[PDB]
């Protein structure tokens, strides 16, 4: 008489009333709401509705059949039969998964909340539940690094496939082909065009090996990619309420198993779409936060109903981050250009140039023009203008023709566009900026019977997750820029175990040839003691070379990679070094520098010292480089590092260990031995040293070949000589500071590529001290030790005792401050 339950739309005698007309008269029963209209509008049980006479426009049902007809909303048994939620449980080990017949491999699942910045959880994990239990029971990071620019497409088609954008073709949501002479819009028909979607797809790379897929939304997933869609995919709608795009995941879990997929996707616009609108701080985040945490519940509750829940696979990640945007941090670049109609500026934190003439002006414009108009314009100036292969090499950033050759790095809450006119409000939310940066660091959390329980990996990068998703499904990866086997440390039972990779042919020799004592045209510092008896000082007992082997090359000599390819090895006391005759240069030097080392200010300009090991040529002779205003040289292993004296240590001054040099450039290889590698040694108590130069005349990201390398040399005083595009420098120390980089249980690592230009236009020097610009453009030009390697063709530490994954997982390692 004073409730609705079992009486809705049917009229009463005892008062208050359960039919559509009581709400106009105030006359309702006052459960009328929660027991006869709610469950038309929501997929929950409540206390309300336990045992409810079934209704005919429920979603689903809370009634005592419900079980029987098998459609009780999915937190029926923790509300109505007060069992446990999935979250309420307490975690519980996965060792043998606890699958149906057809999943004997099990299945994986791809879950990403569009925009879900890893500091979300860092701070608001206490209003995350469920998150935070798939955390605490399972793999997790607190931060995964996306690719640039940290944009939602080019971040979930590279998770799926392991490349770079460069590489895969999706490098915006908006882009140009000049070869194609086409444009790519979401809103657009050629969003569905094949053409813009390379690589291959993780459903791809599972259908070729006989596993099926279903998607319920992922960029590419509704396009033709290799011939092929995943075997259950949905044209993308975000008006899908998630309940619905989570019950849908969970009926195909229930598909009988020949049509059953193997690997799965779900998406969430939620937390990105109230991070943009409302900012990342902010109710509506908190609430969205919240809403995504609630809908993760819903899948495990889900999955615990089908006995699944020891057997799936979970990765919840993200695209990218997000960060508060601002007027007051927005630059307009007609401000320093006037209002020309000739330019198209793509907007954002990733902000790129083209001209408007376009196939037909896209190679010939004058970018170059620009970019130095535009360059060190104010003091503390947030933006800078960079050809993109002068963009860091650890951005990836160049190799695709849809890379506009103009772009910009903008400061952290920087946004640049051309005018006002051509850009969204700026007081949002936004993302697109370095990858590097906190707030665009992105989700990452495995659970399942493949993944570590309760474990903290150090941070990684969201294109190892391709190889990953493939070791849990026992595929065979296409190949992608993940180093497989980097994660194996996330894996109970890793499938693939990796092997250092086989030098091709083992090091040629280049033994000591009686030869005259020639004239170089050096004017050498007197204080420099010279090389008096070199067939001598150079004839080395095994007894002497074990020492010097061990303190130079405490992890082993670099092997080279590289197919056509003759390097000899070149032994001396402080440093050992890998020659190429084929460029007249070494590929390799490896120094140490101890902690109480010392560095010589004695002038060193203008001295060389013949080594009788390598034939003379014009180019080793401080003659080629005197009064040369187009190239000069530099010293792999410094001279000015004394073991022995305080002076200089002459062996260094072989014409062995030198280098083509811009002038420019010799300011920052300066700075660096003189005053950086001195802090370096003190700070970390010694400091193994590998440094070399780089040739990537494709902007590619790769050691170009001897052939292409040939075709690229520079005519110089009637010389030919090939100058480095790059400089690499790899430090190697212990994480104890106690031990010295010659015994290390650890390795700590840090890395260069450091950009050889002919100006320091990059940096800004005009009215600043020395000292500051250096270390922030070695900041912005560190790389992982494997960038290093791919650029180089070298492969480092392959005589460490420690396990080759382990190594893998240091190698792909990037520093962050
Ligand atoms: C990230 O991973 C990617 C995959 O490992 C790497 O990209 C691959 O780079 C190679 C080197 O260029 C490229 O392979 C090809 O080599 C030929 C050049 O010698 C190229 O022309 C070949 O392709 C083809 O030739 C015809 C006519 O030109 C083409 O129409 C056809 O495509 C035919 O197969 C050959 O494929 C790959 O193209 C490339 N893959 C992708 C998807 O980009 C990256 O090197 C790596 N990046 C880093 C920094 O590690
Ligand atoms: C994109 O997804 C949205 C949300 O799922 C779709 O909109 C919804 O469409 C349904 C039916 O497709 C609508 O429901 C009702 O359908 C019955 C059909 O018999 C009809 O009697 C009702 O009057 C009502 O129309 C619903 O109104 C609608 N929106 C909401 C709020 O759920 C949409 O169809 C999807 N497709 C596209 C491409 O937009
Ligand atoms: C490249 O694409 C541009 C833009 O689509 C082409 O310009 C079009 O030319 C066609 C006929 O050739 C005209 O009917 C259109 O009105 C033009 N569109 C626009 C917006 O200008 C251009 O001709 C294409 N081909 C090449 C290789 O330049
Ligand atoms: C099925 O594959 C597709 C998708 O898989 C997810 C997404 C998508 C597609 N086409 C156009 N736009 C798309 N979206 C990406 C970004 C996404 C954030 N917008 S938000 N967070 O404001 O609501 C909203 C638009 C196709
Ligand atoms: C840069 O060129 C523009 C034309 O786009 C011109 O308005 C401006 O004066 C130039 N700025 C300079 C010379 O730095
Ligand atoms: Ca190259
Ligand atoms: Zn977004």
């Amino acid at each position: 008489v004073k409730s609705c339950k079992g009486r809705c739309f049917e009229r009463t005698f005892g008062n208050c009333r359960c039919d559509a007309a009581c709400v106009e008269l105030g006359n309702c029963c006052l459960d009328y709401q929660e027991t006869c209209i709610e469950p038309e509008h929501i997929w929950t049980c409540n206390k309300f509705r336990c045992g409810e006479k079934r209704l005919t426009r429920s979603l689903c049902a809370c009634s005592d059949d419900c079980k029987d007809k098998g459609d009780c909303c999915i937190n029926y048994s923790s509300v109505c039969q007060g069992e446990k939620s999935w979250v309420e449980e307490p975690c519980e080990s996965i060792n043998e998964p606890q699958c149906p017949a057809g999943f004997e491999t099990p299945p994986t699942l791809l879950f990403s909340l569009d925009g879900f910045r890893a500091e979300y959880l860092h701070t608001w994990g206490g209003l995350l539940p469920v998150i935070s239990k798939l955390k605490k029971c399972g793999t997790y990071t607190k931060n995964m690094r996306p690719v640039y620019p940290t944009k939602t497409f080019p971040n979930h088609y590279s998770i799926v496939t392991g490349l770079y954008p460069e590489s895969h073709g999706i490098i915006d949501n908006k882009m140009y082909d000049p070869k194609m002479n086409a444009s790519f819009s979401l809103k657009s028909k050629e969003k569905f065009n094949p053409e813009w979607y390379k690589g291959e797809p993780i459903w791809v790379t599972a259908k070729y090996q006989g596993l099926k897929s279903g998607t319920f939304f992922w960029p590419g997933s509704d396009v033709e990619i290799n011939g092929i869609f995943p075997d259950i995919y949905k044209m993308y709608n975000g008006s899908v309420p998630f309940e619905e795009r989570i019950l849908a995941v969970l009926q195909w879990l229930q598909l009988p198993k020949d049509e059953r997929p193997h690997f799965y996707t779900l998406y969430l616009e939620e937390p990105d779409s109230s991070g943009h609108s409302y900012g990342p701080v902010s109710s509506e985040v908190i609430k969205a936060l919240q809403r995504v945490d609630g809908m993760v519940g819903m899948l495990m509750d889900g999955l615990k109903e089908l006995n699944l829940h020891r057997c799936l696979n979970l990765i919840l990640i993200s695209d990218h981050g997000m960060e508060q945007g601002s007027c007051k941090k927005y630059i307009y670049l007609n401000k320093y250009l006037g209002d020309v109609k000739n330019i198209k500026v793509i907007y954002g934190p990733a902000a790129r140039l083209r001209p408007s003439d376009v196939p037909d002006k896209y190679y010939s414009f004058n970018y170059e023009g620009i970019a130095r108009n535009l360059s060190c314009r104010e003091p503390n100036q947030h933006f800078k203008p960079y050809l993109k292969h002068f963009l860091p090499k650890r951005l990836h950033f160049a190799k695709s023709d849809r890379i506009e050759p103009l772009t910009f790095y903008l400061d952290p809450q920087w946004q640049l566009a051309l005018n006002p006119s051509e850009r969204k409000y700026c007081g949002s939310g936004f993302h697109g900026s370095d990858n590097v940066f906190s707030n665009m660091q992105a989700l990452f959390v495995g659970y399942g019977p493949g993944f570590k329980h309760g474990i903290e990996a150090d941070t990684f990068e969201n294109i190892e997750v391709y190889n990953l998703m493939c070791d849990l499904l026992n595929l065979t990866p296409a190949p992608n820029n993940g180093t497989h086997g980097s994660l194996n440390h996330l894996l109970k039972n890793p499938v693939y175990t990796p092997k250092h990779p086989k030098e091709v042919h083992p090091l040629v020799q280049c033994p000591f040839t009686r030869n005259p004592r020639d004239n170089l045209g050096c004017s050498c510092n007197p204080s420099i003691l010279p090389i008096e008896d070199f067939q001598t000082q150079f004839n080395l007992t095994v007894a002497e070379e074990k020492i010097i082997k061990h303190e130079t090359l405490p992890y082993g000599r670099p092997r080279v990679l590289q197919k056509e390819n003759t390097i000899c090895l070149l032994s001396q006391h402080q440093f050992m070094s890998g020659y190429s005759q084929d460029i007249l240069m070494p590929l390799w030097t490896s120094y140490t520098v101890d902690r109480n080392d010392s560095f010589s200010t004695e002038d060193f300009s203008n001295c060389l010292y013949q080594d009788f090991r390598i034939p003379l040529s014009p180019v080793h002779k401080c003659s080629f480089y005197k009064n040369n205003t187009k190239v000069s040289y530099g010293f792999l292993s410094p001279p000015q590092l004394n073991k022995n004296s305080s002076g200089i240590y002459s062996e260094a001054l072989l014409t062995t260990n030198i280098v083509p040099m811009y002038q420019s450039f010799q300011v920052i290889w300066r700075y660096f031995h003189d005053t950086l590698l001195r802090k370096y040694a003190e700070e970390r108590n010694g400091v193994n040293v590998v440094s070399g130069p780089v040739f990537d005349f494709d902007y590619d990201g790769r050691c170009d070949s001897l052939e292409n390398l040939r075709q690229k040399r520079r005519v110089i005083r009637n010389q030919e000589i090939l100058i480095p595009t790059h400089f690499f420098i790899v430090l190697t120390s212990c994480k104890d500071t106690s031990q010295t980089p010659l015994h290390c249980e650890n390795l700590d690592t840090l890395a260069f590529i450091l950009p050889h230009r002919t100006d320091n236009s990059e940096s800004c020097v005009h009215g600043k001290h020395d000292s500051s610009w250096v270390e922030e453009l070695l900041m912005l030009h560190r790389a992982r030790i494997t960038d290093v390697e791919h650029i180089t063709g070298l492969s480092f530490y392959q005589q460490r005792k420690e396990p080759v994954s382990d190594i893998l997982k240091l190698k792909t390692h990037l520093p962050t401050f």
